[PDB]
Parts: C-alpha cells; structure tokens; sequence
C-alpha cells in the first residue's frame, strides 16, 4: 500500500508522482478534477463509498453529472472559489446521499502541484 497520509502536509508532491494504478494504492478516496470539475482521476477507494465505477465516472462532470448533492454553496462554491483564487486547501466533514445510504465522509480539497487540477480527498469519519 501507498503510505500517504490523509490530510497531509505536502500530499500534493507526494500524489503528483501517482499513475492511475498506484492512485487506488491510497488509504482514502481520491479524485481529480480540472478547472470545470471534470474528472481526471478517480481511485477505487472512491468508488468504494459512492458506488462508482472508477473507469465509469471519469471524463464526467463532478458537481453537475456525478454527485449533485456536493452542488451547494458548502462544497461546490469553496472549490469554484478557489480555482478562480488559484489557491485551495480546506477541510470538511459532508454527508454523501445521492442514490446511496447516508454516507458522512470527511473531505479535504487542494490545489494539485499541477497547472489546472484540484484534489479531492475523501474518507469515511
Ligand atoms: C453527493 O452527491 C455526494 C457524493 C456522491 C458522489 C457520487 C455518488 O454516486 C453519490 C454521492
């Protein structure tokens, strides 16, 4: 297993040396987005809480396709606030109810090493 802990200090250069294969090696789940809030990546760790095929879900949209109802002021809006920042590193517990069981899930966004991507870490409290 990847021994990269949740809510780390410099986890973004840890992960930025991460392939696909060795992303589902995590402790946690883990997605990837762009700009728009696209998904680049997305662990099996991730799929393990929602139910989402990672290959599936990837190349869709996050907060308007995959999960709505991260489509609110309190997630939604603090990651659009922080891509047009460019900077964005907060934590929050949320609960995940879309077509699945009440989920309670802590989150923790932060801008990737990389140009236009932006993590979303997740796992279960
Ligand atoms: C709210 O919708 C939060 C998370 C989430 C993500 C994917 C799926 O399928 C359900 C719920």
């Amino acid at each position: 297993m990847e021994h990269v802990a949740f809510g780390s200090e410099d986890i973004e250069n840890t992960l930025a040396k991460m392939d696909d294969g060795q992303l589902d090696g995590l402790a946690f789940g883990a997605i990837q987005l762009d700009g728009d809030g696209n998904i680049l990546q997305y662990n099996a760790a991730e799929g393990d809480i929602t139910g989402r095929d990672p290959k599936q879900v990837i190349g869709k949209n996050f907060f308007k396709d995959v999960a709505p109802c991260t489509d609110s002021p309190e997630f939604y809006g603090k990651f659009k606030e922080g891509v047009a920042s460019g900077n964005l590193n907060t934590m929050f517990e949320y609960t995940f109810d879309y077509q699945m069981t009440p989920t309670k899930v802590k989150v923790h966004m932060k801008k990737a090493l990389s140009g236009d991507s932006y993590w979303v870490f997740v796992k279960r409290v």
